[PDB]
């Protein structure tokens, strides 16, 4: 009945992938218990870091990533959820289930990676352990492993970034092609199609 209606929590920040250095690391900044919380009330006071965030609703964990001043990830993940933030939950500025693509406006204190321009077929692709894998692109949202590896290792990533060789955002980590649990390839949002519904 309507008096007991539920509202779906906000999608939270939980951690960053640190991309900043030498070396990739993954970051925690928020546990399981106020990540509950701030699901609840839609109100995140940390300070939020860097291009790849880790998020987390209730029920699911996976990435977002900041290009041109947008925090990307897929529908899969959010859905039509906000995003908590130090002022309360933000609406979704962009909505594509045909893509399976959202959007929110990028955290204050984020920082954007830039669509590339490149035309490189050489990617990477960047997990939500910190793991940099070479991707050899195989058409405009398609790009095959250089070392498959089981679908374990990849769960969790979906709305990561794919770079080109000079940190360019190439496309964002969509569903992987597995035979008999091995991902050799994936699928991904080309950051064409990001620019388009910008
Ligand atoms: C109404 O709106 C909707 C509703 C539901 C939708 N569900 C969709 O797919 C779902 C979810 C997605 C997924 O697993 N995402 C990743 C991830 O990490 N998710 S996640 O973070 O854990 C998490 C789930 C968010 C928490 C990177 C994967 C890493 C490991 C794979 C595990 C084994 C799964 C293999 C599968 N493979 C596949 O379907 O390949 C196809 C497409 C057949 C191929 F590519 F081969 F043609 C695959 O990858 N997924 C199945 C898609 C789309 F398919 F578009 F993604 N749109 C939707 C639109
Ligand atoms: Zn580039």
């Amino acid at each position: 009945h309507m008096a007991s209606m539920k509202k779906k929590g906000s999608v939270v920040i939980v951690g960053r992938i640190n991309l900043s250095g030498d070396t990739a690391y993954a970051q925690q900044t928020r546990g399981e218990e106020g990540c509950q919380e701030t699901s609840q009330t839609g109100r995140d006071k940390n300070q939020v870091e860097g291009e790849v965030q880790i998020v987390s609703t209730a029920t699911q964990t996976f990435l977002a990533t900041s290009i041109n001043g947008v925090l990307w990830t897929v529908y899969h993940g959010a859905g039509t959820r906000t995003i908590a933030s130090p002022k309360g939950p933000v609406t979704q500025m962009y909505t594509n289930v045909d893509k399976d693509l959202v959007g929110w406006q990028a955290p204050q204190g984020s920082r954007s990676l830039t669509p590339c321009t490149c035309g490189s077929s050489d990617l990477y692709l960047v997990t939500r352990h910190a793991d940099v894998i070479p991707v050899r692109r195989r058409g405009d949202s398609r790009g095959s492993l250089l070392s498959p590896r089981p679908i374990s290792y990849l769960k969790g990533s979906s709305g990561g970034p794919l770079l080109c060789p000079a940190g360019h955002a190439v496309g964002i980590f969509r569903a992987a092609v597995s035979t008999r649990g091995v991902a050799k390839a994936v699928a991904f949002i080309p950051v064409e199609s990001l620019e388009t519904t910008m």
